[PDB]
């Protein structure tokens, strides 16, 4: 008369010598605007990954600014979830909790979807006159619309060039460009940016009008960016932890925390063992942590 249970993805006696977990928000933000600046299309899709270090049979809870957040008083829309099985769903759908026993290790919690209130990271401002036909004129600004602390990084603002050119210069104060004539596009990047800044670019394009007549569809301007924060607006409230056979909590656990919001289709147009302890895996930014 007693029925044991067996977690088929979580085994038992797991042991580590410092109870600890990561959390890694991982966002896409996608968007097409317009070369006056409304949003013709947009939309995140995010995924939460945990990488537990946990002992034991921890009974977990993850905290973040869903719709909870509308009983006290930034938050995540959230159009559409995902969960890792072990989250009881049973709980998330009377109460919005997302509690489980975590795997062992790398495992993705959740992946979602959303399209109201997306943090915008940058906006492409472009301008094209056209000075004759020996001649084009090229104007791009970018916005930075995040907090001034933050910066983003890896960025590259791909301007397109029509078919019908001979040669470009190009100048700018933020940054490198090059002229690619192979890609038709004069491509610019910048290593890092903070919040509310502006940059200049300027192109002036020297045609070769073979053709008359026709002028053909061209490419957008795509932008490539790497965010330390959700666009979502995801921000993470809490990890609560509870094993009660250890008795230990989240009081007792080092919670390691990263977003990396990161630019997707963003256009605009003009474990072992050893003596019974687990041991953690492992390129990356380092960092001197007193408990790493």
């Amino acid at each position: 008369p007693g029925i044991h249970m067996q977690i088929g993805w979580r085994r038992e006696g797991i042991k580590y010598r410092r109870n600890e977990l990561f959390l890694d928000v991982l966002e896409s933000v996608n968007l097409l605007m317009s070369p006056q600046g409304q949003v013709l299309s947009a939309h995140v899709s995010g995924r939460v990954v945990m990488k537990s270090y946990l002992s034991g049979m921890p009974e977990c809870k993850f905290g973040m600014n869903d719709k909870i957040v509308i009983e006290k008083q930034q938050s995540i829309a959230i159009d559409d979830c995902t969960f890792h099985q072990c989250v009881r769903l049973s709980k998330f759908d009377s109460e919005r909790s997302i509690s489980f026993i975590p795997p062992d290790g790398e495992f993705e919690l959740m992946r979602y979807r959303t399209t109201k209130d997306i943090i915008l990271p940058f906006r492409v401002i472009p301008l094209v006159r056209e000075v004759g036909r020996t001649k084009l004129e090229v104007k791009v600004v970018i916005k930075s619309n995040f907090k001034p602390s933050l910066l983003a990084q890896k960025i590259e603002v791909r301007i397109p060039t029509p078919l019908n050119t001979s040669g470009v210069q190009v100048i700018c104060m933020k940054g490198k460009a090059k002229y690619k004539a192979s890609e038709n596009a004069i491509v610019w990047k910048i290593k890092r940016m903070a919040g509310m800044k502006e940059s200049q670019i300027s192109a002036e394009i020297e045609l070769l009008p073979t053709n008359d007549k026709k002028k053909w569809a061209r490419p957008p301007i795509s932008m490539n960016f790497e965010v330390p924060f959700a666009p979502s607006g995801l921000k993470v409230r809490y990890l609560k932890v509870f094993e009660p056979k250890l008795n230990y909590s989240d009081h007792d656990v080092i919670k390691w925390v990263r977003y990396i919001g990161r630019s997707g289709i963003y256009e605009t147009r003009c474990d072992v063992d050893e003596e019974g302890y687990s041991i953690k895996p492992e390129n990356d930014t380092k960092e001197n942590h007193f408990y790493s």
